[PDB]
C-alpha cells in the first residue's frame, strides 16, 4: 500500500457536517463510509442521510449514542436515502423511509477491520473510507485546532468518526463538529507510536461497508 492516501483527492468525500448537540456521531461516521464506497463503485459522489439512521436504527439510541456497525447493517438490509430527501434535524423522529420513496443506494454487507492493529487499518483505508472510534471527551481533543495530534488522551473511546486517508506519521480523520474545529473539520492523528490501542484508542473498533 502507498505512503499517502487521501479520498478527498479522489472525489469520494463530501463536505464537513455539524452534528450539533445530538449524540449522532455514529450515524455521521457510517454515512461517510457509504458516500465513499458508492463513489468508488459507481463513480458518483452523493450525500446520504444521517437522519434516517438516527430515526430508523432500533439497535442504536438516537441522540443518546449508537453503533456504526448497526447503522451499516441497516444500509445493507434496506438501503439509504439521499441527504436532501431525508435531511438532518438534530433530533430523533419517527422513521420516515417508506413515505420518502425508494431508497437511493444499498450495500451488500459490513466487515470489521482486525482490531488493535495499525497496519490492518491502513490497509482498509487504502481501499475505502473506514468508520473508526476514538476518545473525544478530553479537553485536548475538544480544543484541537491543527497539527499532528498526539494527545493527551486515553483509550476510553466514546465518539465515532471516519478515516479518509493517511500519511507517513498520521491518519486523516473527518469529524462531524463543523468546519471550525480542527483543520477545516479534520484531524490528523499521530500513528506509529507502538501503542496497540492507537492514539486516543483509534484502533479499538473499525468497520466498513461492502458493496459488490
Ligand atoms: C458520539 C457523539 O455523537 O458524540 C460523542 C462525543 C455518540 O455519543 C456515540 O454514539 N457514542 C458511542 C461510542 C462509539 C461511537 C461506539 C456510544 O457510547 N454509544 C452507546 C452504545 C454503548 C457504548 C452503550
Amino acid at each position: 500500500i502507498p505512503e499517502y492516501v487521501d479520498w478527498r483527492q479522489k472525489g469520494a468525500v463530501t463536505p464537513v457536517k455539524n452534528q450539533g448537540s445530538c449524540g449522532s456521531c455514529w450515524a455521521f461516521s457510517a454515512v461517510v463510509t457509504i458516500e465513499g464506497i458508492i463513489k468508488i463503485r459507481t463513480g458518483n459522489l452523493n450525500e446520504y442521510s444521517e437522519q434516517e439512521l438516527l430515526d430508523c436504527d432500533r439497535r442504536s439510541y438516537g441522540c443518546n449514542g449508537g453503533y456504526p456497525w448497526s447503522a451499516l447493517q441497516l444500509v445493507a438490509q434496506y438501503g439509504i436515502h439521499y441527504r436532501n430527501t431525508y435531511p438532518y434535524e438534530g433530533v430523533q423522529r419517527y422513521c420516515r423511509s417508506r413515505e420518502k420513496g425508494p431508497y437511493a443506494a444499498k450495500t451488500d454487507g459490513v466487515r470489521q477491520v482486525q482490531p488493535y492493529n495499525e497496519g490492518a487499518l491502513l490497509y482498509s483505508i487504502a481501499n475505502q473510507p473506514v468508520s473508526v472510534v476514538l476518545e473525544a471527551a478530553g479537553k485536548d481533543f475538544q480544543l484541537y485546532r491543527g497539527g499532528i495530534f498526539v494527545g493527551p488522551c486515553g483509550n476510553k473511546v466514546d465518539h465515532a468518526v471516519a478515516a479518509v486517508g493517511y500519511g507517513p506519521n498520521y491518519i486523516l480523520i473527518k469529524n462531524s463538529w463543523g468546519t471550525g474545529w480542527g483543520e477545516n473539520g479534520y484531524i490528523r492523528i499521530k500513528r506509529g507510536t507502538g501503542n496497540s490501542y492507537g492514539v486516543c484508542g483509534l484502533y479499538t473498533s473499525s468497520f466498513y461497508p461492502v458493496k459488490n
